[PDB]
RNA sequence: CCUUCUCAAACAUUCUGUUUGGUAGUGAGUGAUACUCUUUGGAGUUAACUUGAAAUUGCUGGCCUUUAGGCGAACAAUGUUCUUAAA
């Protein structure tokens, strides 16, 4: 039926949720690093 | 649980020489000979000696600028501030 062969890449699964999770993880890591940095002045 | 001002000129050629400037210390304790000044209260100097980087309380020196600094610096000057020496 007059077709043309090609290669197709399927969409990655759960990319947006992974992106949001990574953004949240980065924010949490920054915040906890700040917490521990200013918590070490009372040693 | 840091690590100490390790040099600059000017003149002259005798593979170098002369001159000038640059150096603020652990504390405590013995100990004379002498000098200068003095507000006569002690202030600055002058041999030498002891020591685990030792230790049991010296009333408060003076002038200037303040809100601790200068006298070794006057329309001059003061650390708790760097944080990958992190966790």
């Amino acid at each position: 039926l007059n077709s043309n062969p090609e290669i197709l890449l399927r969409k990655r699964r759960n990319a947006d949720r992974t992106r949001i999770e990574r953004q949240e993880l980065a924010k949490k890591k920054r915040e906890e690093q700040i917490k521990k940095k200013r918590s070490n002045k009372n040693k």
